[PDB]
């Protein structure tokens, strides 16, 4: 039960959040949004670059004082903050809902139920994390009372991408709030507007002044200046395992900044034989069409055994040319547009390609509208390794199906990869989940599922879909800085 | 009461080890090692470059491959392999303390009480963590089973300093291998011979061939030959700030791999004037003569209340003048030669520097033999924050004394670094203590004492003293590759 | 600035609370629960019985059953619930003060500040732990997959004392709510109101029916009904050292259920020479005092160094002099009655064994008004160990002041007990609080402070003052039941 | 490979174990010690009784005491005394293994293969804990610095039964000795040999005097003595559920002393239909027929389901049949006899009952020597749960086999039992690998395999098979008394 959408909400942050206070860029630069369904500009946004991130920077740090509101402030007020802000989102996710959908371009029916639905259940997860990441007392040699101190690791700098831009955005906020921290947070210029909405939120929910800092503006500008600056303690990514490696480099040339990285990948997903039918083909179709297929975990390497591939691909084929495609705001919606125009030309890029390499073309393969970014839902059978479509991230609705033999083959073939985000298995066999989900090298393997996601388990990449983790008590790791505090004293016994 | 050291031990392990074989650089080039003692060369150790290491890494690689003898063996019997290793090496005790003062220079007393008791210490530590590190059972939403596995990192590169040779190739080794990752350690071309002969102990101790590679070479050659390989996984790099810059910008331009460093340090100790002037005066002489200067936490700006400033600079002249100076293997010797040429000069400059900055020379300061890299045990007065000495990482027997009036003072002066690695507070105040192990950004506050390392208590620093911890449970963290396994149930149940 | 108080609140719930529903007792008898302040009765309560806790239970074990909503319900939304059920605490926070006053004596402004800002933070802080107990994935011996599943206990039983009627009920609900379990609560005849209201906002709240079932009623009867129980998995008792004995007995009888006890004390608050002399006073006179000097970590025993001995009696009779006795209701009120007749003869007994054994009366004594059970503070000097008011819990305003020389001394005698709940260490030493704090043997060590509760920092005895921790993680473990699923697997790999 | 045994090894050790020293019973009483096998006495041995256990706990008290060498060691160095133990338990493996023949009964290469490597590893995994169960550091409100110490319980009384001497004895005193503890055992009077002579090893090991103090005798004597005792802390019971009520009533009606029992059960052990036959007949038989069926976890209710009924029938009767029963000295002996005459007498006297009720007897069923306690290797079919021996503990080689339909079934006639100890489950269907092992109330569910401990893993009762857990990490928390250090600080910051 979902209620009726404002296809047209009303934007009332646009600029840059500082202090609490909204302000222009200092070059008083703008940028455009565009939505991705009309193809029509949203309004126009804050610019910022480097001395806007500075300004950003400095009123972290300050927020970060010894003796200040935030640093002494209850581990569990903090928590009280943190459910305050969920209950805020909860009040307006009607709005944001629609608004997420009118920035990104996802079905407005999932923006509500799966998008806002996340955000909430993410921050109040998080909430409780506050007053419970325990230091440790330690059971030191000689006569010494040894313990340590978890501390927040200071200003944290948050570059997030612009497929989940709330979720992202929680992920991010909840366990670096949870613990202390201050940010300033790099929102994606294809969508800045709901994050930006959401700081206001966090000013009514009574957090102080520069503890949360949005910066909206460009990678190459306000991003590497975040990962660059002198006075960031820590860094954390999500996107482009290219930008990752920028981001990186940036951090060991500049003060050695901490860095976790959330990249793409190419996961695999693995049907055996012995899988159900019908929720493997389900499920399968949901693996990689989810988001627009805009999803960094996608299961964009559909492996299945040659003795159902004929029947799987069939019924595959069949729900992806029965997947409706339009615009988001309506409820039979199953797929919007993608996110902008480069990424829609960049998908009709790599089905030319799946297409000029010998990839078997079963069905869509070109545009869905004349009007704003919509994709077929394409899918390619009889797909080999070698293929770019079998090895580059496509983060669109194109579906890559290929066959295999034996269990051992598809194990080997699973992992050639350089990435290592995700991995799916479907099967009805004890011994077949156990044996391959210990063997794939995937940060997250799900057995007769997939995009299962929850606050609390964990979610990061093997090799380079990145590095660290994030969700669950994993995630509060890359936010903390451990001090160990070594006291002589009288006489130690046990 | 150590056993007598064998004054010229003789080296069996001069080459590389791969798959516990040696073998001699692909380009049968070799370096000499020179004993600091006597400037004289002790033997020609094999000069490990590129090649050598891409030879190391397809060896740890195979001995990782699932199903693999180092994979399938039990996590109880990492254990007793690591314990056996620990037997083997106080086994040769002796000899090993005698060879690591014969390659180094620090006092074979130390060697053997010290560095070797600790190296026992922390292997047999991680002995104990190698079944204990459990993954999690996650209680997340609708009908899954949710858990986490706690994989090996993979293979691992470690390049480690050679002021405590035997202690990091410990450090390092422990934890890597209590959580089942295989080895590719880049030995410091100024010490190679002990921690050549380790492992040669490693064979013996049962490990399977490949687990632990040891390339002997130089930095910018077979360093960052690993710290740039696209097969290594990890990377652990203790050493110069300056090259832990090159070394994170090496693995963001390379694979990704995941980075952990252990960097240099300017350590305050902070003498209150309620503290107990004989034990802070004898403290204080420790924590910055120790091991010739040469440690990474060295309490290289002692601040003394100005209550008990000439008292506390008078005393600690006194002691530094007392300083036996001479022969490591002379039981009456307190202080040995630096580790080499490049150190010996480097220091030379850093006291000449003092003076001319206008530093008060209170003792020392110039060569203390005509053989060998002796220095006197230097000390300067009135240091004040501005000065070169009273900013940089000397790593030699100069002391710095700092005179400071209020502990809020105090505070602001020793944060005041881009350093923080470790830190000291003196006073017999329960309040201040507990003020300044709190306030002080450093990632280890000794109250009362310096140096006290546990191989239970965590040590690394903040800011650009490196990132990540060592010792401890933390230890383990940078040494796991977190995998989530969420898998569907048909009912869950709580 | 507390909002006025309802001198005379209405009563709602004065029935038996099962399956969401108010029923009267099977005998349909009724207890009147009397006003200490005047010693009238407020109303009559539902007296259950055997027959009334069989059908709780019966509840109980029905909303435990596999696939009910309880066991099927999402952990984090137990967190949610949890939640809830604190806002509408705080919704009713200036009824359920006046109504904790009205019932039990304490004075308003305790019970608003104090009572029910513990009673939220309890809840608040245990709706944080419902989705965060991980149970753990083992790295066993052979080719296995062993990990735990922290289960619920089942149907557990808890017993509450009439001290802190609504803090003791949250501290029992919290931690068996946050790990799913469902409850059986038998409050204290004396003080059954509060908790029985709180059962009617349990039902709005949104817990499930019989998730928590009250009650009210007498401990031979209904009391040992749940203790002897064949159904009841788990037992949480808080009460008098005696009853802990009946209540371990009567399970070791019956099933066999698990059982944990907070029993009471004779706690001592040490006072060293180097003592803030102001904060001692003040700190020692609520150490006692408090609560009517109704609360089971009461320092009962003021061990004062001799040397400042007779200044800290001096101040502490003129505290104890000074201290308002009258109507709880009236905010000039520092303290209010005693709870009943029962315990107001007792401690007139116990006045009187204390002049008997020639404890030398400083002030008060006797009887504070001739209507309510109005007990004047008082204060006995010179009190020897083997006294009977300095061994056994008076749980009333007397307090007792001991006179000792040295730090060893004074820790043999305060460790003499066959009580361990709790002691107090004041001393500016840094050494003398480590000493202390590690030497004597009670659960909960406060140093230059006391009664400092947080819910996130557990609470139990040593010795008989019972065994089991409340607040903090530990709270959680005798609520939980671990389950060891070992499965096997093809081939085990790290 | 298995050493040639010595079929009489002598005895060294048959007196009372107090501070490192042997001593007679006060009462100089002693009783004999009988070889099942053969029914002929042993030895005899030292009688303890009340006075006995008194001295014992004299001596544990004393070594407990603050400043004593076992306070003051370095939990590291519990860890290097453990693992010096267990090297000597090795060195002495094939004697303690022909010895532990001889008491008890169990085949020698069993003794050798299972039983002492399992010491073996218990006591070096417990090794690794001595000094990583760390206490906390807890972000608790306002202005307080709060931690906990995880100190020892104290003096734990710990009573076991005769199936597994040496490792019941390993199970009790590796998680009480890595925390800390000091101990007062009472071992089984039918095999206390074994158990005497690790005392033996102790003291060689270095443990100081009263830290290990055993007591042979009697169960209503020395065992009743202990759980009685007004100073022993805990209490920790492995043996008959009837037993353990006496046990924890005598706790109750004593010092209020921390329990945990190990009690008995009647396991189910559930063959689905897809289950691989071959595994699942050998597996079951072994489920029950290990160590004489004399084993607490034994799989005495063997459901199958009736698709497979007649088949795995008539594999397990054969295999029932050629289970060689004989000298447990001779390599060919799969079963030796039973420990003692009162067991071998109630074992046939439940084979009767079976007969009796109705349960089809299909091989062995009565005396298999006319000389020591061997019993024919028996098979009761169409077993009822109604019958005695579906319901009963037999602990002998009776083997229940019952015939069910569905898994609905199965899981409630499974759990309908007031026991829970264990559990397995025998399919190669996932789902209901995953549905069984949550619906089973079991402290442990093997899938797929039966009887795997692992050190690593708890292992417990639920239901009335116990409380508490033993193994793994959670075998420490009921030897941990946890300390709360609330300091008050002059102001706090995260
Ligand atoms: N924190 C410490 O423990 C520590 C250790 C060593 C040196 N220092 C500081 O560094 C100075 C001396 O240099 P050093 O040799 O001791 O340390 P370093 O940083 O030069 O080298 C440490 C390790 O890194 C290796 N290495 C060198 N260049 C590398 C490169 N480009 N890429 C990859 N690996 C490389 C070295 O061979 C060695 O194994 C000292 O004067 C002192 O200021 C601090
Ligand atoms: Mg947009
Ligand atoms: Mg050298
Ligand atoms: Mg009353
Ligand atoms: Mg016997
Ligand atoms: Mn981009
Ligand atoms: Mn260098
Ligand atoms: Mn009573
Ligand atoms: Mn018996």
């Amino acid at each position: 039960a979902v209620p009726a959408p404002n296809q047209q909400p009303e934007v009332f942050c646009n600029q840059i959040f500082i202090n609490n206070e909204w302000h222009d860029a200092v070059s008083r630069k703008t940028f455009p949004t565009v939505n991705p369904s009309t193809g029509e500009v949203i309004c126009q946004v804050a610019e910022g670059d480097k001395e806007d991130v500075d300004k950003a920077v400095k009123a972290a740090r300050a927020a970060f004082q010894l003796g200040s509101p935030w640093r002494r402030m209850d581990a569990s007020h903090r928590g009280r903050l943190l459910n305050r802000l969920a209950d805020l989102i909860e009040r307006d996710r009607t709005y944001l809902a629609a608004l997420e959908t009118l920035d990104n371009g996802k079905p407005y029916v999932i923006s509500y139920l799966v998008d806002l639905d996340m955000v909430l259940k993410c921050l109040r997860y998080y909430a409780g994390w506050a007053d419970k990441y325990h230091g440790k007392t330690i059971p030191i040699d000689g006569d010494f009372f040894s313990y340590t101190r978890h501390e927040p690791v200071g200003v944290c700098g948050q570059i997030i991408p612009w497929n989940f831009p709330l979720l992202m955005q929680a992920w991010k906020l909840g366990p670096a709030l949870a613990t202390g921290n201050v940010v300033v947070m790099k929102v994606a210029e294809q969508t800045p507007l709901t994050a930006l909405y959401v700081a206001n939120l966090i000013k009514e929910a009574g957090f102080p002044p520069g503890v949360v800092n949005i910066v909206p503006g460009f990678g190459p500008t306000a991003g590497a200046a975040i990962a660059s600056h002198e006075d960031v303690d820590k860094v954390a990514f999500t996107g482009s395992t290219e930008i990752g490696r920028v981001i990186q480099v940036a951090a060991g040339s500049s003060n050695l900044k901490r860095v976790t990285l959330e990249l793409g990948g190419k996961s695999p997903n693995i049907i055996m034989s012995d899988a159900d039918m019908d929720w493997a083909v389900e499920q399968a179709h949901f693996a990689l069409f989810f988001n627009q297929g805009q999803c960094c975990c996608a299961g964009s390497r559909t492996f299945v055994q040659e003795d159902i591939y004929d029947e799987f691909v069939e019924r595959s084929v069949a729900r992806a040319k029965s997947r409706v495609v339009g615009n988001p705001f309506d409820s039979k919606t199953e797929q919007g547009p993608q996110v902008d125009e480069t990424q829609f030309k960049k998908i009709l890029g790599y089905i030319n390609t799946g297409k000029q390499e010998g990839a078997k073309l079963l069905c869509g393969g070109g545009i869905a509208a004349d009007r704003g970014y919509f994709i077929q839902p394409t899918v390619f059978g009889d797909v080999q390794d070698g293929m770019t479509i079998a090895k580059e991230e496509i983060f669109g609705p194109v579906m890559q199906i290929l066959k295999f033999k034996t269990i051992e083959e598809v194990v080997g073939r699973a992992n050639n990869s350089t990435y290592g985000l995700a991995a799916a298995v479907f099967t009805k066999d004890l011994d077949k989940a156990n044996y391959l989900s210990q063997a794939l090298q995937a940060g997250t393997v799900w057995v007769n599922c997939y995009d299962v996601f929850g606050a609390q388990s964990p979610f990061g990449g093997y090799k380079m879909s990145g590095s660290g983790r994030e969700l669950g008590e994993y995630g509060l790791q890359a936010y903390t800085e451990v001090k160990t505090v070594t006291v002589k004293v009288p006489q130690k016994n046990s």
